[PDB]
């Protein structure tokens, strides 16, 4: 096909446009207790704010370009469905290495706006005052799974019984991640958004964690429904 | 049947890794107020995050393995279908048990991340400073009773005025015993969620309560619906 | 008929018993600042908690009684169908009178669960410390308004376009008025939840306002919708 | 034809009695900080509070008059389908400009119920200390962009794919611009609720970044899905 080779490229098109607007909209918002609305005195964050930012952020992008691409927007959703042998072993490439670009150039529009900021965190996800170090996969592990849980079940087409947004169904699932490890990270459940999160504003300390697992976990669930839950005939 | 007595045994599974994860994620992020984001100094929760937080889980799991079990995923629902005859008089006890060690299982992966906790909760619903002594059954009687009324309602099939996500309607309705009970209890409107949070944390301290009503109320909204308002012809 | 004849009493049952859990778990749940989780220093309420509690309460309920009654649980609901000449003359005041007596049961069972209120609030809107006196029918008039305006646009059955919950959307239009006059009564945005909140408790003070409009507002939207924006033909 | 000409003015008509409510109720709601529940001692607002409150507001219009105007409420909305092709030259200016009046109307009516603000506000989206000068569009014009990117996707009928509430789907995407720029202005990502919100109240102090963009913004919006992910054939 001469059509269908190029409806590729609009694909990972619509990749890099949505999660740059996915990354810089919901990072962005993430920073609204050390910026104000009175002078410089400090403010702290609400738990709910940035879960609902982030997740009705992937609902909002999902409604938006799913019919493009299939609205992956995360590393981890993409190797999911790469493991139910659903999307091609390249596109997989495609998409992630892309993702990953969105989160960078979302960042370098952010660093002009964000400055005043105190601390100057410009989206960060860092193992908090308690949280295991490298054991914070304890979490993520079995944490990012319930997200990619949704997707390869909100996507069975086998099922007639579907009902509702899809997207508000995925996006609350990414509000679920957000609404979990909120203390614990800042949450990072997407490793793109992790990683193009510190790249140039650079602090690479225990980013590997926001890359491994997720992945497992993402492709643990693969095990739990198409072959223990929903296998294929 | 040489298969549907199979597909029993799958829908057992589907109760007990989807638990694990309803319990996990949510009981997870309930103890969110006393692991802080700067230091030790202790925060205050929010009523919000954690009804929504174990709300959406519901919702999020319900569209993920509704088609494997009915997504009950609380002993309560299980007392209300099995009680409308609905469910088989075994596929309850299949359930109900398989449920609890859900719980259990959970509270056994968080406990090795949690630890930082300075009084070590670890998922536990306690009759708060000025709440009534076994008669907070009060609430919870009449409190659990709308999450069985919404499941009983959405599931008529008789019914052709339905629309949206049942999950989101189901899980809302989770997301109202959680915006209810908050202050109560810590809201532990499931039985085996309330059960597997105090097993090998060991705090048995009014778990008969978190037990027989839910169950009976489950069971009043039975006869408020398959007697009283959508009774058969 | 006489079937059609018993089938409007269950309508008036199914009035009654949605009501009172709609008064109990949301009003019940409005009493969640003075009820704290560790001691007896009091909190502060979260406008968000209130909102939802209330709103997701009627598109649960909602979806529970929607094809018994049409889930109207406020008199100022009742009034703009009646004005839209939907509901029978004699429906309005069967549903109105045993729709305030829910609010009076509920009310009841949660007087003997509460006490421990250091004010003991048992369900109230007051005009607030600023709010204007009377006056408050400013915001009220033009404020329930968008509820009756949603109810009345989500059931034009002529309309072919509509999609996902019907409860769930009128259900989130009760969540605006609770965003809305939060800060100003404590909301209330339905004459029979306010009626039956003093009257056992006593404090008829404002009530008469809690009553007239609403009611008129509601109208108003009948002459909106009903015979500006969508009239029949 | 004699008819649809005269169509044309009650969509007029449901684009300015839909702003009002629009505004008055969410911007309303707004000034829920400084008029408190206990004196005269002043809070702090909740972001979340009035992100729902903003975006749920136009999700419950949306679902009101749709099918009667296609519920822009929305200037830079307006100008996303206008350079779409989609709406008429002519229906644009009718649309923005009787939207104008309605944010002009109902802080008319609130001016009246307000008075007790410490500081008076009457809605206000204002350069927040920290906030770029001017380049406070950095956000906006980036910010906006979503919306104008769902409601676009949103109305396809070309897409077959599309599910649960459109409404709710763009309402919520209302929720995501009020869930950003919260901290930044006070939100103002409604050209004529900005503009109608200080012309008798009166502040024009960076007003026009209010206007510019948006517009930009919203039809870059435009070049990114019928330019670039969905261009018609």
């Amino acid at each position: 096909s001469e059509f269908k080779k190029k409806l590729f490229w609009r694909a990972v098109v619509a990749e890099f446009l949505a999660t740059t607007l996915f990354v810089f909209i919901s990072i962005g918002s993430a920073l609204g207790f050390k910026y104000p609305v009175g002078n410089n005195q400090t403010a702290v964050q609400d738990n709910v704010k940035v879960s609902l930012a982030f997740g009705l952020s992937i609902a909002t992008l999902a409604q938006s370009v799913g019919h493009i691409s299939g609205a992956h927007l995360n590393p981890a959703v993409t190797l999911g469905l790469l493991l139910s042998c659903q999307i091609s072993i390249f596109r997989a490439l495609m998409y992630i290495i892309a993702q990953c670009v969105g989160a960078i150039v979302a960042t370098a529009i952010l660093s002009g706006i964000t400055s005043s900021l105190t601390g100057n965190s410009l989206g960060r996800n860092d193992l908090a005052d308690g949280v295991n170090s490298g054991q914070g996969l304890g979490i993520e592990i079995i944490g990012t799974l319930q997200l990619v849980l949704c997707v390869l079940a909100t996507t069975d087409r086998r099922r007639r019984d579907l009902g509702g947004s899809a997207p508000l169904a995925i996006g609350l699932s990414v509000a679920l991640g957000h609404l979990l490890a909120i203390d614990y990270t800042g949450c990072g459940i997407n490793p793109a958004r992790s990683f193009g999160s510190a790249v140039i504003t650079h602090n690479f300390s225990n980013h590997w964690i926001f890359w491994v697992g997720p992945f497992i976990g993402g492709a643990l669930a693969v095990l739990i429904y198409d072959f223990i839950l929903a296998p294929r005939s």
